[PDB]
Parts: structure tokens; C-alpha cells; sequence
């Protein structure tokens, strides 16, 4: 199922009419979409990869000793993301029961929800002061107002992350008198002093982001854009810069306190009546190899993997047959070879199009400004992800099987990820890094002394000894687990760890886990020019990276879907509900 | 003195033996020893810059109604940086009386000392506490510690950060046996619990650096080399991440906290000792050492600074190879046509974004043949820099007692310089400065913003004089958003009124991409900078500057890359104006 077949080859002067660059999820969508639909031939549909594995930022693992999947880079999707939900879980999405379900891809996936965990066991390490994550309703319960160590406005005394976060938005909004006289229905302020929440669709967003305005007369930002301000500006400006601290630290990775564009940053922070988090028990880069499954099943079909794209030109021979060159490295050989083609899909975050040649007739600076201009319109989120073995669960001493504990130690988040009930075998993702953090780990990760895996129950060494290339390093590792044990406090003893698992996606081609828009763009403009940035070229962006669902695996399907039903005369797909807003 | 000529024109297939690539510091320092020592005539040495100015990161401007420079760039140097201090205050550096100097350039400069200002006046705001820089001395000297808002290990209450950097990087070199036996007595507590000084030399430090080990038995970096372990990484190991949290933020500018290589940051936050060495400046504005060492090298004949001209790529395949080895190709910025060069040596006297922006693909980056070469490049960190001049009407930080110097803060301004006071006007200059510890992408939103603050008369400031100076203003947004942080900063005793004029340089903008850079951890820099000054065996192709310097942040650390570049492969001597036991290592 994961054995889907990739050619590591090169065919000099293969003529196709799409060639596909990046076997991700959006690049993997487009090629079953084009031959499934027969739009093209499959022959005609070609995937090019410099991985030696398809999926890109999807890579799901198993460590010798533990029966069940490591995520290194996606792990789960929310029912609301229609795209890649209908695809794992068959049609339509109305229909609750499971074996009434159509299936729309043939490989196996079961759906399971994802562990969220327990906010009375799970942990948030803040200023050196150790809280269950529940401690805020818990003195709100109690008529109290929560003490921390961060020195609040007065008025946000006792106030959650949550709660806070939700303040500064409902104010933001009901500000703009316009928002607040046509969305005031959706933005509801409730009884108790802590609780606000909104009922605002993907649709009221798209109305509401371009022309919100940021209306506080005594502040340095009034009558600008909402979308044109930072969110470390917004926040800072709203609850003061201790109040910023606050919200950056104790959000974690469910939280982008970056200084990215608030237009963008406020749906993203508050989110469909009754959905859920859920994952693929066969690993979440089953979906990718689903995709790609259905796709190779035509013969025809080819993933040219170790295949990297270097150039492409209109000046060549075969002008009267194909648009376009293309010059690939085939990286086991280290020979260029040609491809002709007459569109181009380059399903690539912005790092990867920035690496490829910036001097050719589609981004010379000196002709296509505007293209450069957008393509830096986004912020390169660095992610990393350390998966750790324990040959048992040591968390569960404190009550905890599941879910994520926070802290503002340079770790910032750990996930318990499971325990194989054979072993004993556990599995802690004690990573992602981001802001500021990323230097604290790089100099560790740099190191050239890498952690030595030790035996344990159903992982021999020898069978360990083949993950020696992936090990995080010993300084790594250690100092993660000096601020594990930090982190957890005294009461639990934590032993080391008998395997690691370390992947880095600033690593070219990727540069980055994940993407934000900056403040100051269109993101409405940018999002349709980027799926066909020159007028008179049949090339065309898609991908995560500007997509307005940046995170996810859903925003990479939806920009993709965009641009087939744009360029490439395709409809929705039979199986997507045609409710599920996808835009312009 | 500053009409320093460049030229804008092109000369196609110039034919020299030095190509210098860089009007900075370095860049001219190389030139002027090169032709005042005779090695060449100054035709065959010629200096190219993509900049309409020289100086580089050296930039000092004057604002209308202020009768006094600004810095953009490099404000101050020291007078244990024997080159610089020497080119500026003549020799010997033993003569105390200034009129009984030597000069070394023809340029008039006066050396003044740089004010520090009074820490009794001067503010630390820290998680919305307001200190005095002094709180912690003047607790301790009542038999007190200083609570703060950080939440320091016991052993460390009441330490300001000067003391605890102290501290920390004391008990680290003492930890080591070799370290202690050897240097102990240059390694020195005093009697107070919070006193520890210094006394070790550039020689002592060049010794110490490849070999210190971290000696902490239960660390996750025990029995490692210091240099292979991250400031951040060792602070936090040695104070905890609230020790951290308060080191970086109390400590300056002055402080490097980013994660950069230990062994190298020890001397940079304890001095190379001199104890009776000051911060000065240049009166006529900093960047006077740039035009003075850029005015001897002009006063040769053939010299020839060629302004708006960029490096595009050199190759060693071109139709002069019998007499020249490198055909250079130069992009005139002002017809937008290329031009060629050809030249025995080139001199790439710029900084590491500089170097990553030319032809990556030509003989001597190509990534596929040179990667020593290319993880070298990659071995410092382009640390972001911002500078904001902002000119009010009155010095409205005289009604806290403060005269000069600087205040710090956890905001994201981080530092602000009270820089001074035009005793005519009243017109009195600030600086904000901040860009380390995520501050860049805070700022950097303001200022891509392109609504620009709009000057506004002032006395002997008229909107004719101020208007010339429209297009290098601050943004709005970024000047609102400062304003309002001075005012937090200040505290609500003190009005601070709208200024009238701003001045922006953003150093991270190509071809700088950084204020300045910072060795990573794990890399033997000891033989890293000899590999950078001639990275290829059978090239004549140089890199100097401060970037790959063991003087950071400083023009001594340019000066003396160049100067070690010109005794390895210049044949030239020790300048006779500079003393034999100034270290300049091996
Ligand atoms: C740590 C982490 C956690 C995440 N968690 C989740 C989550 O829980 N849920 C979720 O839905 N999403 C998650 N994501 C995001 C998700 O993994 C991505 O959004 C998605 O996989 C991106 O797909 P894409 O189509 O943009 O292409 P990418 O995954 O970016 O793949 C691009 C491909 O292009 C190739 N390429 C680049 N340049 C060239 C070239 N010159 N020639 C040939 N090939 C080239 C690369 O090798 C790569 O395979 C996470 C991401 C990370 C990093
Ligand atoms: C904010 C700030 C504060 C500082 N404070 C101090 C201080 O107080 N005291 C002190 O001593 N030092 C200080 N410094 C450091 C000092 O300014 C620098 O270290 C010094 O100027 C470095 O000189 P350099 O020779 O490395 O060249 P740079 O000054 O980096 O100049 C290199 C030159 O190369 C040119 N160039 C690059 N690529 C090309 C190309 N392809 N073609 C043509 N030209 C090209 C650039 O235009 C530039 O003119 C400070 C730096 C900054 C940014
Ligand atoms: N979708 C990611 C988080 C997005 C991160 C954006 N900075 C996850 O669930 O792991």
C-alpha cells in the first residue's frame, strides 16, 4: 500500500502535455484528478520528486519496538475540511453511518478520533509555575481570578489563553461599526465575563478580512486594515505586550502568535457545528499514498522520484508540439535530462520555488517583479519533529494518556503519542520548535554526535541499528530531556529514551513545516494569481503555502481542486458536497 | 572631507591586478595599505561597490536643525581596537597628550569619548517593572536583593545581568582544571558575592577557546567543548530559561544573547582585558574613518572608487587568460549594462549575503565542486539590524536627569540612545535600535508598510531643508507603535511630543542581509577565518570584513581581516604605526 512504485530512472526527451513537480498532497490531487476525470492520458500526466519517498510533509514512520505510526511531519484533520474528510471516509458526509458511506479512494484507511487528553492531568509549565491546563476554569468556578506570572492589563486579570484570544477578536470586530451592524448576530458576548464565541462562516470571513477596519482612535494603527497589521502588533496593542507573552507561550502549537496578518490569524483562532480532530490508524501519509495509488493505477502513470527540477524554457527545439522545456537532475546519476510539456504544476511551498532557476522567462526579476513580489508574501514557519521511544508510558504516572502538555521552555509542546499494549513501548513527539526556538534546537541538531539506539522489549539492535541515519542528536536529546523532566516536575521519574526519530523541514526543499500570510497583501489576490501567476503561461502554484487553510493538508487539496476547476476545465468532484465554500 | 569621488561610469575591459569588490572598511583599508606600501600602483588596485556611497555599514548622516552626525551604522570604537584607534588618533597609543600624536591619515578627526550616561537616571523596563540600571547595586549596597519578575535559581537572586554574565561565564572557565590551573589568576571573585572580573588577554582568550570544556557533570553538554554549545543552549544550562529570559532582555545591545558560539561570545560579553580602555567616537561623524582611509587611497594617482558598478560573476574562462587570470563582469546600475574586468586578484570585502548574492554557479561557489567552501560561508549568523533616528524639538529625557547613554526594555524597541542636544535649536536625536530576540518580524511588518511619516518645520529646519530627506523617513506605523513604547518606556511623568523628522536604515536590505554576525557553535573558527581569507589553493580570491573577523560588530574585526589578508598574500609588513604586540594570531 506504501509500496506505490516510483521511478528513480530518468526517459530523455519524454513529450507529456502536464508535467507535475512535487509529489505532495496537492501535486499527487491534481494527477488524479487530470486522469481519473480523463482530462489526460495517464501517459500524458507525469509527477516529478527530488524525495526518495512521495508525500512531501506527510511522512508517517514505524520504530522497531512500537506496533503503530509515528507522524514526522501531518498527523490529523478536522471533519470540517471536506476535501481531504471525504476522501479518507467515502460520501457524502451527511450520512452518519459508516457502512451506508460510498468510498472514493480503494486503499485502506480507518478513521480514528484523535486522543485529546485530559485538562485536568495535562500540563502548561509557564514562568517556572506548573498548572494543570484546566486551573483557570477550575478559579473561575471558585469565583476567583487565576494568578499567573505574566503582570496582565486589569481588566484580563484571570482570563485563559482561550478566553483572552476570544476578548481581543469580539472587540476587534464590534469596533468596525459595518462588522457589528451586519455580523453582530454571529459575534456574541455571553453572560459570564470570560466567555465570548462566534457562529462567523468561511463565507463571512471571506466578506469581512478585505475590509475590516481597526477602529481605536488612540492607537498607532486606527483606521488601518485589520489586514494590514501583525498579530504580535494587534495583540501587544490590545492586552500589552505581557499580554502577548502570555498568549504566545501558553497558546502552544494549537496557537500562531507569529507577527502574521491578523485579518488571516483571527478565523484561524476561531475556527462546522460538531466536528472533530481524527487521523488514519494506517499513518496519515496513507492519504497520500491513496491519492497517489489511484493515480498509478492507469498504466502510463509515473512518479519520477530522485528526479529534481532544475530550469524551464520556451526557447528549445519542439516549440511547434510543447510550450515548454524542462531540465531535470536524476540525482542517482547526477545527469540532466529533458522534458516537454505544455502546462506546468509547480505543487511546491515557496522555499522550493525560490530554489529552482530565478533567472528563466518565469522569474527573472527584471520581467516579473509582481510574481516575485507575491511569492515572498508569505512567512517560512520553521517546523522540526523528535519522536522519542520509552520502553514504558512514564506520563501515565500523572494521570495522562493522551493530548499535549505547553510550556515557554524552548520545547514549547510535547505530545504522548500511544504505548504498544505487547512492549510496553511509548511514544512522546517532544517537538515542532518555531519563534526564537528554532536557534536554541539548530545548534543541537547541528551536532554531528548522534543519540545511540539501545536495545528494548520487540527492538533488537540490529533491527534499530537501520534507523542510525534518523537519530536526533545526543545534545538534542538530552537537553530535551532535561526540560522534559523541567517540564513534568519531580514526582515522575523519566528514563531515556532507547530510539529517536528527527526530521527538520527547514531542510530545502521544504524551508519551512508551515506557512503565513503577511500583513499588507491581498491574500484574496494573491491565492488566484499564484494559481496562474502570467497571463499568456499555462504554469500554475499550488500547494499549503498559499492557500488560505495554511497548516493543513486540506488548504494544498483546495488550492489544487481551484486551479483544475479554473484551468484545466474540471468540475467539483462528483463526491465533494457543492455547499463546501471554496471561493472565487 | 565626505566629497570622496566615485565613479558611476564603466570602463569595459579595465585591465588590473586587484579587483576590490566592497568600499567598506575592509575594502578600503586593503586598497590604501596596498598602494601607501608601494606593492602596487594604484591603477592596478581599484575598489567597485554597488552603493551610490563607501562606508558600507558605516553611515552618518546630518538631520535639519540638528548641527551634529547621526549614525545609521557603527557609532563608537575602543581603545584596545588598536588599528582603528590608531588610523584615527595617530601613535604612539602610550602618549596620553593628543597634540603630541603622530597622524597616520591626512584627514582631520577628532576623537571624543563616547557618553555612557549616569545608570542612576537611565531606565531598565522589564515585565512592566520600572527600574534604575543601578536598582541591583543600590539593593546590595542596603545588604538587599533585588526582587524582580524573573524568577531566577536561588543562588543567583538579586545579581543584575553584568553580574550574572559574570558569574556564569567565571564558573564555566573555573570549572575546567586546565583552564583554572593555567588562568586562575586572570579569573578573579572578589570579595562580594556578586563580584567577578577579568583579567585575560586576546592571547590568553585564542589559547582558551578551542580547548575549554564544559565540566558539569549532570548537563546535557558535560565533558563537550564550549565551542560546540550555543550561548542560549549554555545560559539556560547555567541559569535556567528565566535566568535566560532576563539576561537577554536586561542586557543591551552591548549583550549578544542570540545562540551563537559560547566559546566566542565569553570574550565578547568580558572584554579582551585593558581595564583603563573607553567607548569614543569620530566628532565629524564615524564614517570619517571610512572617507579618511578612502581619502589616502585616492590621493595616489589612477585610484579609482567605482560607485553604482555591482559584482554579477568571475570567471577564469575568458580570451585573457596569458595575462590575466579572473574576468570579472560588473552590472553599471545607472546604464544597466555589463562591463568586464580582468584582474591576477580579487578582494570580495563583504559580508556573507553579500557573497551568497553573486553567481553561485561560477568556478569558485559552485556548490558542487566547493563545499568547504559553501558550509564556511554558512558558518556565521546574519544578525538583523534596524537604526531609527528620530529628531524632537526639546530633549524631553533631560526632565528624568538623563543627559546621554541608553535605556532598555523587554519591549519590542528593546534599546533607545539619547544621542544629543543642538545647543542652538533644543533639537535633540534619539535612536532606536532593536532587531535581535524576534523583534525583527515585529518591525519589519511597520516598516513594509509604505505610508512614510511626514517631516514638519522646526527652528533652523525648514519643510525645503526637511523635504530632501522624504524618502529615507520612517513608516507611520513604525513611528506611532515606537512612540507609543517610549511613552510605556518613559512612564506617564514625562510628555513626549511628535518628533519632526525620522531617519530609517533597515541592514538587513541586500547585499548586507544583517547589522552584523555571529559564529555558530561546532566550527573551528580558529581555522575557519585563515580558510576564509584564501578559501581555494590555487585562487587568488580573498574574503575579508567583519562577517568571518573574531571582532564581530566592530570595524577593528574588518581592519584586522584585511590586515592578516594583506601580511599572508600581500607581502606586505606590520604597518610601522601599529604596535608589534597588537595579537593579530597566526
Ligand atoms: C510538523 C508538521 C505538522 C503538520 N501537521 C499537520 C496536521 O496535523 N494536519 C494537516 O492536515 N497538515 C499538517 N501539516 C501540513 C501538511 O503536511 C502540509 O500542508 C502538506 O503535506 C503540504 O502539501 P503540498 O501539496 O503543499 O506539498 P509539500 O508537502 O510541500 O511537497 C512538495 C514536494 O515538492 C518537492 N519538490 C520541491 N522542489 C522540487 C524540485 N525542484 N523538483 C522536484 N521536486 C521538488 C518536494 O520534494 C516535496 O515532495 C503539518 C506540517 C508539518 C511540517
Ligand atoms: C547598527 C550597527 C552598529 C554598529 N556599531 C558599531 C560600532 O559602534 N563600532 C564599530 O566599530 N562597528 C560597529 N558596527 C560594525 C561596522 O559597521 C562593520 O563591522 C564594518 O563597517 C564592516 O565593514 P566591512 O568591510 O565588513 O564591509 P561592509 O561595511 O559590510 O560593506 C561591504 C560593501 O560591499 C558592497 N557590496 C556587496 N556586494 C557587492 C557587489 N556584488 N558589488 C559591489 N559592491 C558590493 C556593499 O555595498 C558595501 O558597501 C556596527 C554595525 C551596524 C550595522
Ligand atoms: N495543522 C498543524 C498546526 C499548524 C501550525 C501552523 N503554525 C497541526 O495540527 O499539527
Amino acid at each position: 500500500n506504501k509500496n506505490t512504485p516510483l521511478n528513480s530512472g530518468k526517459h530523455p526527451d519524454l513529450k507529456i502535455e502536464v508535467a507535475i513537480i512535487g509529489a505532495g498532497t496537492s501535486g499527487l490531487y491534481t494527477a488524479y484528478r487530470l486522469v481519473t476525470d480523463k482530462k489526460f492520458k495517464a501517459h500524458d500526466v507525469q509527477i516529478f520528486d527530488m524525495n526518495n519517498k512521495l508525500g512531501g510533509r506527510l511522512e508517517s514512520v514505524i520504530m522497531p519496538g512500537m506496533n503503530f505510526w509515528g507522524e514526522l511531519g501531518g498527523m490529523r484533520y478536522l471533519t470540517s475540511q471536506q476535501i481531504v474528510t471525504t476522501l479518507i471516509e467515502g460520501y457524502p458526509l451527511s450520512e452518519k453511518d459508516p457502512n451506508k458511506r460510498t468510498p472514493v479512494l480503494k486503499d485502506k484507511m480507518t478513521p480514528v478520533p484523535f486522543p485529546m487528553g485530559d485538562p485536568s492531568k495535562l500540563l502548561m509549565y509557564l514562568r517556572k509555575e506548573r498548572f494543570k491546563q484546566n486551573a483557570w476554569n477550575e478559579a473561575q468556578k471558585k469565583g476567583e481570578k487565576l494568578p499567573t506570572r505574566y503582570y496582565l492589563n486589569e481588566n484580563d486579570l484571570g482570563f485563559s489563553s482561550d478566553q483572552l484570544f476570544n476578548k481581543i477578536i469580539y472587540d476587534v470586530l464590534m469596533a468596525d461599526p459595518w462588522v457589528a451592524e451586519t455580523y453582530g448576530s454571529k459575534i456574541i458576548k455571553g453572560s459570564s465575563v470570560y466567555d465570548y464565541s462566534f457562529k462567523l462562516t468561511s463565507r463571512d470571513w471571506d466578506d469581512i478580512k478585505p475590509k475590516l477596519v481597526y477602529n481605536f482612535p488612540n492607537s498607532p494603527y486606527d483606521q488601518r486594515k485589520v489586514n494590514d497589521i501583525g498579530f504580535w502588533n494587534l495583540i501587544k496593542d490590545q492586552v500589552s505586550q505581557e499580554g502577548y507573552e502570555f498568549l504566545a507561550n501558553a497558546g502552544g502549537y494549537y496557537s500562531n502568535t507569529i507577527n502574521w496578518n491578523s485579518a488571516e490569524a483571527f478565523p484561524y483562532m476561531v475556527g462546522s457545528a460538531g466536528t472533530i480532530y481524527k487521523t488514519i490508524e494506517e499513518g496519515y501519509d496513507s492519504i497520500a499514498y491513496a491519492v497517489a495509488n489511484s493515480y498509478m493505477e492507469h498504466e502510463g502513470a509515473c512518479i519520477w522520484s530522485e528526479n529534481k527540477l532544475l530550469t524551464f524554457t520556451k526557447d528549445h527545439p519542439l516549440t511547434n508540439t510543447h510550450k515548454y522545456e524542462l531540465t531535470f537532475l536524476n540525482l542517482k546519476t547526477n545527469t540532466q535530462w529533458k522534458v516537454y510539456a505544455n502546462s506546468i504544476v509547480l505543487a511546491m511551498p515557496r522555499k522550493s520555488l525560490e530554489l529552482l532557476d530565478q533567472n528563466n522567462f518565469f522569474f527573472n526579476i527584471n520581467k516579473n517583479s509582481v510574481l516575485n513580489n507575491n511569492i515572498r508574501s508569505v512567512i517560512m514557519e520553521p517546523a522540526f519533529a523528535i519522536l522519542m521511544g520509552f520502553e514504558y508510558p512514564w506520563w501515565k504516572e500523572l494521570g495522562i494518556d493522551s493530548g499535549h502538555s505547553i510550556t515557554d521552555l524552548p520545547m514549547r509542546q510535547c505530545y504522548y503519542f500511544g504505548t504498544d499494549p505487547e512492549t510496553n513501548n511509548s511514544m512522546l513527539l517532544g517537538s515542532y520548535g518555531d519563534m526564537e526556538t528554532e536557534t536554541f534546537w539548530k545548534a543541537l541538531s547541528d551536532d554531528k554526535v548522534l543519540f545511540e539506539v539501545k536495545a528494548a522489549k520487540s527492538a533488537s539492535l540490529r533491527e534499530l541499528h537501520q534507523l542510525d541515519d534518523v537519530q536526533a542528536t545526543k545534545l538534542m536529546v538530552g537537553e530535551l530531556m532535561n526540560q522534559l523532566r523541567e517540564l513534568h516536575g519531580d514526582t515522575v521519574t523519566i528514563p531515556e529514551p532507547y530510539v529517536t526519530y528527527f526530521k527538520d523541514w527547514t531542510d530545502e526543499p521544504f524551508g519551512a513545516g508551515y506557512h503565513a500570510w503577511k500583513a499588507g497583501f491581498s491574500v484574496e489576490n494573491v491565492m488566484p494569481y499564484m494559481r496562474k501567476p502570467l497571463t499568456d503561461e499555462q504554469i500554475h502554484i499550488c500547494g499549503e503555502a498559499y492557500s488560505d487553510q495554511q497548516g493543513w493538508v486540506e488548504g494544498a487539496f483546495c488550492e489544487a481542486e481551484k486551479m483544475l476547476q479554473e484551468y484545466f476545465g474540471l468540475d467539483r468532484p462528483y463526491w465533494l458536497s457543492p455547499d463546501y465554500y471554496l471561493g472565487w
